[PDB]
């Protein structure tokens, strides 16, 4: 595989193999007290500043140049420039990747197959405006001359999370707006317990699905209907409670959606980098396009960092980087994002889909198999509610888990005189102070003595309290959550996953991993129904099935 | 440590080295006509059946003897039994482990320093179905003389995640129950947006702590009490509108609330398992008494499956070896939890704590360092979610990542004459199918040709399109997630993780992990106040707090 041969991927290991002993955070710190200034970047976007702060990684100077190497190496400046340019980097499926275009605040043009996307892209953005101000301001109507007072998202994956993930963040700036629900499952509860709670008079659905043949969104679309037209009856009604995020004007038409409320996207919009396009309508509604066009222009900010700033400097390569240490050389399997911000509850969720389902590949570039590995599991909860959870393994368990620890310096809601605030501030501090400090023997042995423990219950007691540490961890803190700075973030860690496909020599941005449960999904689906048993595939699937049918009717 | 020198433990270990290369799942499969029969547990609760099939797992069976004669060896029974009687297993902290107390139906005495524990536990018991019965009728009033509407249970990690999971999951049971809303985090914006949606004279607040000390609970519960005295301004008023549930009688007097008003919960109860107590208040409030009832029986059921049953057909021992398997022989960092139920949607989350944090350990009962893996990473999202996130990574990624697939029979929501469910039992069996059988290349490009592609689009797509397969997983099939049955089923996960304390020879019931964090954020909290430098801490410590002093100020 192309990693394994690189020189300086090479260099790496061996820098690994004979050093990795001389990395312990607190000699680290110890010798260095300029430490933080050397191994931290501080961005002002002019509208809040960013500091990541990377200092409580495994790292030295010649680490951090060795790394740089590899990028260099591995053509990341390179690759870089073909996704700006429009060029067809998604190789399998042979589509350029322009999850960049859709916020190109500067509307330079983007050129794919000699034509600029730009007035295709403004057209659309143009579309969502006039709708949201039309929704919002009361002038959209329903079928009993009512406003819009619930807006559901229908929709699987990429046509999904983002747009949860952002209104969840966003939530202080949807006043006026309507509120929001998502229903993607397809299991029957999503949308049963959501309709339970909706008036149709004043529902708008939004069906949100590329080719609107997607089994999952289009059943669920269609169990919506069918309830909407119970209370309704007329199907011309149908126009005015339901909109298509989708390029497949025959099927819209089809559904009793009115064409001209289709917001189209492009096949160069992957459906996880998907936010950005027609697919954050709900967005939009929910917090007004100014705030959305704020969101836009925060990720363009970030896609001019990436582009403009030094590798040794770049904060998506840099992040990157550090994870391709830690994966490739050390072996960790997982990476922890923990933002300390309950808005945030679903950003690592998010990021499960971002990174997961492009990185987790393994057929690089040239049809070759890789021989090392590839993307990280990535998961986490938000702090303080993670710390009681599962911090207890991250710090005396047996996994090294490099954690992405992020915060608000300031908060949308500072009560109590910011009192909860700084409690917050004080938890994300001490957490990563303590992985990386650990408590030794002697440490504890002193608590111990001075809680007044005798001898045989303090030697008994006194292993268990013992932190090894050397655990390390990234800090990213910004100034305050809004949606300019969401969108920074949200485009900084989409670079970072480029940097690491790149490095891997991997497609960040194709899937065909989903493909095989869906076909055999639509083999099962005709045998579930009536009471014969199935004998057709292996025996599991078959006693499975088998079990279905028989618990069916026990009462 | 006490698992690398067991006898059976090495004999796993040299099997694995000299067979791992035959464990194939087509080709045990295909050898085995039987398997599934061999490699299944089929329960029958009386109230429901499971089947805990782990036929899709690398093991024949010669792995399983092993396995099970390993659990012998490592003394699972006895220490089973220990727990079960009373005995201080807890031995960090010289405590007892009794959540299988909570929910003894039975009544069988179980004593703890001479006396039984039962009447205590039917004490509270008898208090939460009194407070229950009289919230959820009408009769008891706030301070207006209006019926209660909401519920705000106030707590963190043990106190918070059994339930919220518990009411996420049992949703379709609260039919004239109060809305239930769970405030956790310190983050001023979680009880602030929820502070923003309630009426003070309909809202009842529920303080859940074990020692009634963790910070982030009482802040929370002062900030609800001084909101609520703002309306209503009678000191008096707050026994109307606050209760405890705690282990520490004085705290909560100190707090200001009715010592009528608290319910009582003991040492032996850890927070992450803790649900089955007066911690399960908000629970009973939501859903009722009676489903509480049964919720504590379906565990109370599997309690005594786990007591009663043979190893080698008892689930809860079955899915902690194939673990132990999967971690100290394969090197799987992480278990994946599946649950294809979108009402079980923080099943996952709630086993983070419940695994991670009983298991996440390092030192041995003799104070010896573990020279072994010990708990995994646990994660995963609700089915089909999870499938259009994170399943390209599972299928064709560089990682070996056992999954747990769950799914009720059937659906509380039996919508479009059961369709969506067909499409979800169909995705369910579909998804561990593929991750077994996987796609070889001659399969792929026989695809690729029907489908018309040129010989060099053929040449270029075919070993993308590839699936090595062999990826194991379980599948625990239910007839339907009443109360009884999610009991039932989280019991079995609580035995689990209990059985692999004992292999791996580490107390699954203490938490001195947490200790260091809150110490450290201690001594940060006066030092983020005012303006000055701070210099007392490591550099980056010390640069991360000045950044925050500066853009304190900063007007964005």
């Amino acid at each position: 595989a192309a990693l394994t041969r690189d020189p300086q991927f090479q260099k790496l290991q061996q820098w690994y193999r004979e050093h990795r002993s001389e990395l312990n955070l607190r000699r680290l710190f110890d010798a260095n007290k300029d430490r933080f200034n050397h191994f931290s970047l501080t961005l002002n976007t002019n509208h809040g500043h960013i500091l990541v702060d990377y200092s409580k990684n495994l790292v030295t100077e010649d680490v951090m140049r060795m790394l740089v190497d590899l990028a260099k190496s591995r053509g990341v400046e390179a690759a870089r420039e073909r996704m700006f340019n429009g060029e067809k980097i998604n190789y399998t499926e042979g589509r350029a990747v322009l999850h960049v275009a859709l916020r190109n605040r500067s509307n330079t043009p983007i050129l794919v197959d000699g034509k600029d996307v730009m007035p295709e892209v403004n057209k659309v953005l143009d579309k969502m405006k006039s709708f949201c101000q039309r929704v919002r301001s009361g002038d959209w109507k329903g079928y009993t001359g009512k406003t819009i007072t619930d807006v559901i998202n229908i929709g699987i994956g990429g046509s999904d999370l983002g747009p949860l993930m952002v209104t969840e963040a966003l939530k202080p700036y949807s006043s006026g707006g309507p509120r929001v629900w998502y229903v993607s499952n397809i299991d029957g509860t999503h949308i049963a317990k959501t309709l339970a709670q909706l008036n149709p008079e004043s529902s708008l659905f939004i069906i949100a699905s590329k080719t609107f043949t997607t089994q999952e969104t289009i059943t669920n679309a269609e169990t919506a209907k069918e309830w909407f037209l119970q209370a309704a009856k007329d199907p011309s009604a149908v126009a005015k409670h339901f909109v298509a995020l989708s390029t497949n004007t025959t099927k819209v038409k089809e559904f009793g959606i009115d064409p001209q409320n289709m917001f189209e996207f492009w096949d160069w919009v992957g459906g996880r980098y998907s936010l950005w396009s027609a697919i954050g309508l709900s967005i939009a509604l929910h917090v007004g396009f100014d705030n959305f066009e704020q969101l836009l222009s925060g990720a363009h900010w970030m896609d001019q960092h990436f582009r403009t700033t030094p590798l040794e400097k770049n904060a998506p390569v840099l992040l990157a980087l550090l994870g391709i240490w830690y994966i490739n050389c050390f072996g960790c399997e997982t990476h922890a994002m923990l933002p300390y911000d309950q808005y945030l509850h679903r950003f690592a969720a998010y990021f499960q889909q971002g990174d997961m389902e492009s990185n987790g590949k393994y057929i690089t570039k040239s049809g070759t198999r890789v021989d090392h590995q590839t993307g990280p599991i990535v998961w986490g909860e938000p702090g303080t509610n993670g710390q009681h959870a599962f911090y207890q393994l991250i710090h005396q368990g047996t996994k090294m888990i490099p954690c992405d620890f992020l915060i608000p310096v300031q908060t949308q809601h500072p009560i109590r005189k910011g009192l909860h605030h700084k409690i917050l501030l004080a938890n994300f501090l001490a957490q990563t102070e303590a992985l990386m400090r650990g408590k030794s023997t002697e440490e504890a042995r002193k608590e111990l003595q001075a809680a007044g423990k005798s001898p045989e219950d303090l030697e008994r007691l006194l292993p268990h309290k013992v932190f090894e540490g050397n655990r390390p961890t990234n800090s990213i803190v910004f100034t305050k959550l809004t949606p300019f700075m969401l969108g920074a973030l949200v485009a900084m860690y989409e670079h970072k996953i480029f940097v690491q496909g790149i490095i891997w020599d991997i497609n960040s941005f194709d899937q065909w991993g989903v493909e095989l449960g869906k076909q055999l999904a639509k083999k099962i689906e005709p045998e579930l129904d009536g009471s014969a048993q199935v004998t057709s595939h292996d025996a599991s699937t078959n006693g499975l099935i088998n079990f279905i049918k028989q618990q069916r009717e026990a009462r």
